[PDB]
RNA sequence: CUCUCU
RNA sequence: CUCUCU
């Protein structure tokens, strides 16, 4: 009789098989800014621009888990995504300074994201995508007034927003629709005013 | 000059 | 049509 496939035991992996998106229309970044908010990217290899795939390198087996359960069918830009637990485990990295600039992004080191095992306070804001959100790290040098012009930017009808006067680095909001709200999340977190002025942004909590 | 719930 | 194109 025939041989036997011993690799086929391999789970757990923390990468995931990302595919069927549109890499004409997604960036690393826009991957890092979702599954990073889920579970945290180490890194995001792309195949090449008409492969259609990504290898995405996350911080656990169960960060990958809930990146997938948000992620696995996703409405952006054009094509749904399709993710799967993967076979790899890491990503090879090209380079000092050539190819690891777009198609194979070392978050290893990120500038702004980072996560740990479960139990740390860095999980007490992860959210399901949903109309309702909750923004933070806004500096003094926007009001109510220019922050409804980031969300109503995305096209847009802004529902609701109350500052957080308790505490002033804050704001609740509120969108007509899920994927506004998605879509606001993909466009304003890390929304650039200085080195440390950016929007930062999740799904809320509680309401208005 | 760093993280996120009213 | 589901994975390391340095």
């Amino acid at each position: 009789g025939r041989i036997a496939i011993p690799g086929l035991a391999g789970a757990g992996n923390s990468v995931l098989l990302v595919s069927n998106l549109n890499p004409e229309r997604v960036t690393p970044q826009s991957l890092f800014i979702l599954f990073g908010v889920y579970g945290d990217v180490q890194r995001v290899k792309i195949l090449f621009n008409k492969k259609e795939n990504a290898l995405v390198q996350m911080a656990d087996g169960n960060q990958a888990q809930l990146a997938m359960s948000h992620l696995n069918g996703h409405k952006l830009h054009g094509k749904p995504i399709r993710i799967t637990l993967s076979k790899h485990q890491n990503v090879q990295l090209p380079r000092e300074g050539q190819e690891d600039q777009g198609l194979t992004k070392d978050y290893g080191n990120s500038p702004l994201h980072r996560f740990k095992k479960p139990g740390s306070k860095n999980f007490q804001n992860i959210f399901p995508p949903s109309a309702t959100l909750h923004l933070s790290n806004i500096p003094p040098s926007v009001s109510e007034e220019d922050l409804k012009v980031l969300f109503s930017s995305n096209g847009g009808v802004v529902k609701g927003f109350k500052f957080f006067q308790k505490d002033r680095k804050m704001a609740l909001i509120q969108m007509g629709s899920v994927e506004e709200a998605v879509q606001a999340l993909i466009d304003l977190h890390n929304h650039d005013l200085g080195e440390n002025h950016h929007l930062r942004v999740s799904f809320s909590k509680s309401t208005i």
